[PDB]
């Protein structure tokens, strides 16, 4: 079968902790003797709107923060900041630090979200990268230090921290070195994003998938030239598909001996036609948040 | 709104491997007690056609390894209830969970945490369809995967994965080994019955569009139960129950829409089509969404 699957959370659980300054209370991350998380939490109603956060952060002692890890609070020995992302440095190592590494990620990658509140894991699930750097995630008030990831192996890849919904409903967050994916900035203001675009290459991943579970009425006979659907693909606004996307699309492409222009051309007469009613793999719209190799680990 | 699972971790501590001869599936190891299929003790050929108590008699303690990681559990014990194995083992895991052991509803979700060879890969949400299959995501290996809900630190186990039928969707027992719907552990074609819709959770989908501000589909009037579930028969939707009824009441007390009046704004998008509108950015109604699940993405 075929499921928009998430990573095993544990070993991301065992890090989060509630950070508290002031009225605001968020969720941190705590990798060895660290706590991170979002700088935001450190702005009153007033600060917000415009905040001097080099100048505020000043103003602030190592006891303005209370950290605590269940029951226990964690000694704050030291403050900094690394762009958008507070550091706060405690007595104590976590002891559930998995083997982890620090990556940002591209637009087009998925990853997983573990969503808390007041320190507490409370839900997870799969995103991707949107190529206008928002994500797609159900985020509520209290949400911010949740963190998104890969799991390689044995190693945990960070590569988001949730800070701010857009008024579109959308979300936006940073790296885990504090630098914002896209054009946002960690202020209590209205801000767009720029137009999205559908990402093609998980697009077609998903056709493959559907393959795969034996839904095929989509397909057809003809065919096209990369650079004839990538025309046809800006025109709709999707991505356009580059070689390197061609070439990851070919394990699923042999799997089902069906040449990935020859998708590209099944795609192509979904944009123009449309579905007529049908749904691929359940849906009634196009799915682009698996990668090719999402589909290939789940086949 | 995005399918969301519970936090994988505390049913992670839990995962192991049991093997008999080269046959390797997952248990559930809680307190001494390790919860797995019993068909872990059939050769691929005795799949074919097992007498399960007859291959038990001539097992010992000492034919089952089980494993989590590398490191062996020793079986001081074991017991076949229904269609899983208890194995007794010497050890009490530390990682055990406050737990408890429910028999779930057609129409109810819970989590599924994929795992091959004892070792998480993906965790998913899955409704309970009502012809008591399950939409999953599932490769050699994966029997004894579980399902399950949190609730407070609670975590309730409802579903253990032990098969796949024709049609590509799947079928299990609860943990006390009694299979949902009519299946059985064996290697010979069986069906499952022509599938419905899930009333109760488009119900809660309509109050989920509510809450959001979506009301178009909202009327002057109302139903009885009984004339509902009469017509929602004729639409290949599931009859709503008592229980039902009782579950919507938070939803319908937080939008001050009686649930029969609910049930006759869908009796009308039934009778007469969403002549071309959405409801929540869709023109399909999700049926994979529980009273519960809406109020945890909502509030
Ligand atoms: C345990 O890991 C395994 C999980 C399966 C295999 C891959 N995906 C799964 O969900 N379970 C079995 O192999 C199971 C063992 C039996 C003792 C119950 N057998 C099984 O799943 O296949 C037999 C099924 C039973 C109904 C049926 O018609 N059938 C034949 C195939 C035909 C092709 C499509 C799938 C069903």
């Amino acid at each position: 079968g075929f499921r928009k699957m998430a990573f095993p959370s544990g070993k991301v659980e065992g890090c989060m902790v509630q950070v508290t300054c002031g009225t605001t209370t968020l969720n941190g991350l705590w990798l060895d003797d660290v706590v991170y998380c979002p700088r935001h939490v450190i702005c009153t109603s007033e600060d917000m709107l415009n905040p001097n956060y080099e100048d505020l952060l000043i103003r602030k002692s190592n006891h303005n923060f209370l950290v605590q890890a269940g029951n226990v609070q964690l000694r704050v020995i030291g403050h900094s900041m690394q762009n958008c992302v507070l550091k706060l440095k405690v007595d104590t190592a976590n002891p559930k630090t998995p083997k982890y590494k620090f990556v940002r990620i591209q637009p087009g990658q998925t990853f997983s979200v573990l969503a808390c509140y007041n320190g507490s894991p409370s839900g997870v699930y799969q995103c991707a990268m949107r190529p206008n750097f928002t994500i797609k995630g159900s985020f509520l008030n209290g949400s911010c230090g949740s963190v998104g990831f890969n799991i390689d192996y044995d190693c945990v890849s960070f590569c988001y921290m949730h800070h701010m919904e857009l008024p579109t409903g959308v979300h936006a967050g940073t790296d885990l070195e504090g630098n914002f994916y896209g054009p946002f900035v960690d202020r209590q203001t209205a801000q767009a994003a720029g137009t999205d675009t559908t990402i093609t290459v998980n697009v077609l991943a998903w056709l493959y998938a559907a393959v795969i579970n034996g839904d095929r009425w989509f397909l057809n006979r003809f065919t096209t030239t990369l650079n004839d659907f990538n025309l046809v693909a800006m025109k709709y606004n999707y991505e356009p598909l580059t070689q390197d996307h061609v070439d990851i699309l070919g394990p699923l492409s042999a799997q089902t001996g069906i040449a990935v222009l020859d998708m590209c051309a099944s795609l192509k007469e979904l944009l123009q036609n449309g579905m007529n009613g049908r749904t691929i793999l359940g849906s009634a719209l196009l799915e682009d948040e698996f990668t090719p190799f999402d589909v290939v680990r789940q086949c």
